[PDB]
C-alpha cells in the first residue's frame, strides 16, 4: 500500500518562535483519532514540498515521571520536491518503536520567510 493522507494544496505560514502558533501541514493526535496508517509495520512517511525546511515530530507528553518526548526528524533524503521519513529514523529519536504512548504527530515548518507548501503526502510500508 502507498496509503494517501493527504492530497492537494496546503500553505503554511510560520515565522518565528514568538508567534501565536506552530502549523502542521499535517497532523494526528493517536489517543484521539483512527489511525490511517499501521505503527507498528515498517511505514516511511513521504512528502511532496516547496518552500521551508520540513520536520516530522512524534511526542509524548509529560506524564507521571516519565518525561516528555519531542522526537523531531529532518528527512532521511530529500529528492526531486519530496522529503522522506523512515521508521527507522523516528524510532531512533523517540527512543524506541514502542508507539503505544505516542500523543501527537505532526508534520511541520521550521521558520521561514515563504513558509511551506504542501501538495501531497503518503504512508508507504517497506
Amino acid at each position: 500500500a502507498d496509503i494517501v493522507l493527504f492530497s492537494g494544496s496546503k500553505h503554511v505560514e510560520f515565522t518565528d518562535w514568538g508567534g501565536t502558533d506552530w502549523p502542521s501541514a499535517y497532523e494526528l493526535q493517536p489517543p484521539y483519532q483512527t489511525m490511517p496508517f499501521d505503527l507498528n509495520k515498517n511505514f516511511e512517511i513521504k512528502v511532496d514540498y516547496s518552500g521551508a525546511d520540513i520536520v516530522l515530530i512524534f511526542a509524548r507528553w509529560e506524564h507521571g515521571s516519565k518525561p516528555q518526548i519531542w522526537a523531531q526528524i529532518s528527512p532521511y533524503y530529500v529528492v526531486d520536491g519530496t522529503a522522506v521519513f523512515t521508521k527507522e529514523q523516528i524510532a531512533k529519536a523517540y527512543g524506541s518503536d514502542d508507539f503505544s504512548d505516542l500523543d501527537y504527530i505532526g508534520v511541520k515548518p521550521l521558520p521561514s520567510a515563504d513558509g511551506m507548501t504542501v501538495t501531497k503526502i503518503v504512508a508507504s510500508y517497506t
